[PDB]
């Protein structure tokens, strides 16, 4: 019935361009469900690539792994129908594990940034153990955990032809903007200025500085400059691709926009473009990752190889 009811809207309400969007989002699930379990098999495969920076990058594509199968059809087919189809518990699931595994996302490349930080900058030059990483994935994954709870409580499907959407419910109009300031900041600013802070630290240290005496030190620094490099343009494509989705977010919840605006159409537009490119940017990593790493890139060919002979 629900179905039914999603045909006469889509009828009376033709889009143009529904089939850019379920092609996008297919070529995207696939490229970076493939991409990520080949990052994931690469490290865990081999030895020399199997570092700290490493640990953190597979800690990424497992969670962006479980976005692309659990979040992103569940995604498009609220972007295309603009029901939910799924249920009050898959609803109370599927958001919740979307803003956790972002929550882990942004932290873990905030954790590559400091290791880098304290392994370049700080005047020790510090060497993280395979124990600390491995603990400080697990402490991200535990928080993120436990501060996206309120999201997924105040998820609620709402039966307002009409349609049956799953949205947030709150008691009160001052809570939810709070709790989204939060959001935003603990997702997106926050961390995004200390990577920044801490990558611009790097680049001095990294390129504004004189060449070492010792060869050792200069392969070293060689490595870094490519591994400090791909990093970089990874958070540079991590900020431009989650960037939209949280203006967005607080323009509707903190600020109340795109509320009297009866110009749904360009909203709806932005809105669902900002909704891919999550998923856009994590089909892309992956593909950085062969374009800026040798190993990587060397590895892929090889799981290639086996894969298909
Ligand atoms: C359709 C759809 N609606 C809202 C969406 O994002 C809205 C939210 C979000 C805000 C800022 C950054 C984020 F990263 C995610 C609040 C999250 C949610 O409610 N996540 C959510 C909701 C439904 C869903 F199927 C999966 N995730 C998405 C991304 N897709």
């Amino acid at each position: 019935e629900e179905f039914l009811r999603y045909l006469w809207r889509e009828y009376l309400h033709p889009k143009e361009y529904e089939w850019v969007l379920i092609a996008g989002y297919i070529i995207v699930f696939v490229v970076a469900l493939i991409g990520n379990v080949l990052v994931c098999v690469a490290v865990w495969k081999n030895h020399h690539m199997r570092t700290v920076t490493n640990y953190f990058i597979v800690n990424l594509s497992l969670a962006a792994v479980l976005v692309t199968i659990t979040c992103l059809p569940a995604t498009l087919v609220v972007d295309i129908t603009e029901t939910w189809f799924f249920g009050q518990s898959l609803c109370k699931v599927i958001p919740y594990l979307q803003t956790v595994s972002v929550s882990v996302s942004v932290w873990t490349l905030s954790a590559i940034a400091l290791d880098r930080w304290y392994a370049i900058c700080h005047p020790l030059m510090f060497k993280s153990t395979a124990k600390r990483a491995r603990n400080s994935i697990v402490i991200i994954w535990i928080v993120s955990c436990i501060i996206m709870i309120p999201q997924a409580i105040v998820m609620e499907c709402s039966t307002v032809t009409l349609f049956t959407v799953c949205d947030e419910r709150w008691g009160g109009e001052i809570y939810p903007k709070m709790y989204h300031i939060c959001f935003f900041l603990v997702t997106y600013m926050a961390p995004l200025c200390l990577m920044v802070l801490a990558y611009l630290q790097i680049f001095r240290k990294l390129w504004c500085r004189q060449i070492p005496g010792v060869a050792a030190e200069i392969k070293q620094i060689r490595a870094r400059r490519k591994t400090a490099r791909m990093l970089m343009i990874v958070l540079l494509v991590f900020a431009i691709c989650y960037l939209p989705i949280s203006i967005l977010n607080v323009l509707k919840r903190v600020f109340g926009m795109f509320a009297h605006t009866e110009d749904r159409e360009t909203v709806y537009a932005w809105f669902t473009f900002s909704h891919w490119l999550v998923y856009a940017n994590s089909a892309a990593n992956p593909i950085i990752y062969n374009f800026l790493s040798g190993k990587f890139r060397e590895e892929f060919k090889a799981a290639f190889s086996c894969c298909c002979l």
